[PDB]
């Protein structure tokens, strides 16, 4: 012991004596080799759940769980079950698969874990401060509750013609359209669905200013700060390069513009009951009197129009692609169609939307094989034991959840991988509370998170814009099967998705090509 320690510290110093050809390369060496060391010792542990082993340090299962999540957690769940972790970009990341895990998760206590602490880096930098991520839980379930009050069935009675109208128009000016002078058209739907996405949502929810703004140059931020919102932020945040002075910028002159509009208003006393603007201008006042400012009302707007864009674009998306390669369901929406209508001669309301079960239906088909949120997180604040195992989740890691996986397994829907809209026959609403309920600030919802059908989430985090997406895509489907027909070029199917996107959008270019019902019809209005 004597002459020990005094050669540990003679190591050390001719460690230093060492070419730096051998310090640096083993300032590699050392790290991996403690890494597969620390794993081995790691799988000793039974208070742990297996842990994926990975050879590159920090790095983790980053590349194949990101190119293929659901294929990842398909090996995963054959080797260990459903609970097990991977590590992931420097984070701990366990995995609790299907309905208990939902249960582990949506229904964790507001101590135990944290969706801010996943999440703020993702949205914070583009939405701005103070809301959504940016701000206590607390603060989040109000302004989901600002927000659920202009998502009323009386606002969606009132958006629908609006909605209309700007499919109408897009199918009247877009050069990917234009049906008063082409019968026929070959289009990408990830260009045409982000633009009919922002299009509608815009004129409903941000109201006819901001919409008018969209046929201006000012399009141009929405596209700078759409860039912006890409998984990348999880890891860089923000860098100094143009991208993020190009969405930085975007932010700030965007939600310069709603201000603008906003003080505009008050100063005229025009707050009406027209958009969500209006509404949060009359309704933003938190339970313990503090007022969301004009910043943070416009912040919450470019998210609230931010996310709905993302979700709803690939969900209409991909029910376009689907339905390409099936006339049949084409067929099938058509007649339901000149049923609830009569034959065209009835306007379409939000009450008629509600009569279209089989269009809900494929909407509900399409969000099964096509969760745009592959995986949900939450970083764990407090050390969690897994019920009924000896797993104990320590504070430090983040608890991943998937409904989109359990989506895609046939144990819970036959034939997971086929698209089959008729499997929610007795079953077409966008989610229903099984049994019993509980509030959160945002209202009464599902006590119960553990449906195998899942797209909305639940719990505290649960999504406030289901009616909204349905009504949307609702409209915009209801008025794409009226008015055209569509395929795939020859050779050509349904795109794989792409997993490393902020959404689960279909692998590009995805093409159909449309051809009009009625090639002699034509839009009204201006152009
Ligand atoms: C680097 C190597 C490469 C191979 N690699 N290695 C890993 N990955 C990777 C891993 C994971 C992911 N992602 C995909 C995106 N994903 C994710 C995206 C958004 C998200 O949103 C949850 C919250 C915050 O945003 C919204 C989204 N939303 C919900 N409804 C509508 N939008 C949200 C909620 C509320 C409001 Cl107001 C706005 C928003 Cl945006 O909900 C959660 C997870 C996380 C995993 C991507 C790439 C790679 O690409
Ligand atoms: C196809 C459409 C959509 C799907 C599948 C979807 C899905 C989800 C999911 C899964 C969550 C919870 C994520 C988690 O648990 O970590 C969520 C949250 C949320 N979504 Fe959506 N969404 C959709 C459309 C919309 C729309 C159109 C809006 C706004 C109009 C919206 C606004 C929100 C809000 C405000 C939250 C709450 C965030 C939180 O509480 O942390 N979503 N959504």
């Amino acid at each position: 012991v004597g002459e020990a320690l005094e050669y540990v510290n003679i190591g050390l110093s001719h460690f230093l004596a060492l070419p730096l050809a051998q310090r640096i390369s083993l300032i590699i060496i050392i790290p991996f080799i403690y890494n597969i060391v620390w794993q081995l010792l790691y799988s000793l542990r039974k208070d742990r759940p297996p842990l994926v082993f990975y050879w590159i340090p920090w790095v983790g299962s980053a590349v194949v769980y990101g190119m293929k999540p659901y294929e990842f957690f398909e090996e995963c769940q054959k080797k260990y079950g459903d609970i097990f972790s991977f590590v992931l970009l420097g984070r701990v990341m366990t995995v609790y698969l299907g309905p208990k895990g939902h249960e582990f998760v949506f229904n964790a206590k507001l101590a135990d874990v944290s969706a801010e602490a996943a999440y703020a880096h993702l949205t914070t930098p583009v939405f701005g401060k103070g809301v959504i991520y940016d701000c206590p839980n607390s603060r989040l379930m109000e302004q989901k509750k600002f927000v659920k009050g202009a998502l009323t069935k009386e606002a969606f009675k009132s958006y629908v013609p609006l909605i209309a109208e700007e499919v109408y128009k897009y199918f009247r000016d877009s050069k990917n359209f234009r049906l008063n002078e082409r019968t026929t058209g070959t289009i990408d739907v990830m260009v045409t669905q982000p633009e009919m996405t922002i299009f509608t949502a815009s004129r409903s929810l941000l109201g006819k200013e901001m919409r008018a703004k969209l046929d201006t140059d000012f399009a141009y931020l929405y596209s700078d700060l759409d860039k912006g919102f890409t998984p990348i932020n999880f890891v860089f945040p923000n860098l100094p390069l143009e991208h993020y002075r190009k969405r930085d910028h975007a932010q700030k002159a965007i939600s310069g513009t709603y201000m603008s509009l906003i003080k505009e208003r008050r100063k005229n006393n025009d707050i009406q009951d027209r958009d969500l603007i209006d509404s949060l201008m009359k309704n933003s006042t938190y339970k313990d009197g503090v007022k969301m400012t004009d910043q943070e009302i416009a912040n919450l707007l470019i998210g609230v129009l931010m996310g709905g864009q993302h979700t709803s674009a690939a969900t209409s998306a991909w029910i376009l692609l689907h339905l390409a390669e099936r006339p049949d369901v084409q067929q099938e929406l058509y007649e339901e169609q000149m049923r609830v209508l009569d034959g065209g001669k009835k306007e379409l309301t939000y009450d008629l939307l509600q009569e279209m079960p089989l269009l809900n239906q494929t909407i509900k088909e399409t969000l099964r094989m096509h969760h745009p949120l592959h995986s949900l997180f939450r970083k764990v604040m407090k050390d969690m034991h897994v019920p009924n195992t000896s797993y104990v989740i320590p504070a430090g890691y983040h608890v991943l959840v998937s409904p989109g996986y359990t989506h895609l397994r046939d144990e819970y829907f036959p034939n997971a991988h086929q698209f089959n809209i008729h499997r929610w026959n007795n079953d077409s609403a966008s989610s229903y509370s099984v049994g019993e309920e509980v509030d959160y600030g945002f209202g009464a919802i599902s006590k119960g998170v553990s449906s195998p059908y899942l797209p909305f989430s639940g719990g505290r985090h649960r999504c406030i814009g289901e009616h909204f997406a349905y009504c949307q895509l609702g409209v915009l489907m209801s008025i794409f099967i009226r008015t055209l027909k569509w395929h795939y070029p020859e050779g050509k199917t349904v795109p794989p998705p792409d997993f490393t996107s902020m959404v689960t959008l279909p692998t590009g270019p995805a093409k159909i090509i449309w051809e009009k019902r009625n090639p002699e019809q034509k839009i009204g209005g201006r152009h």
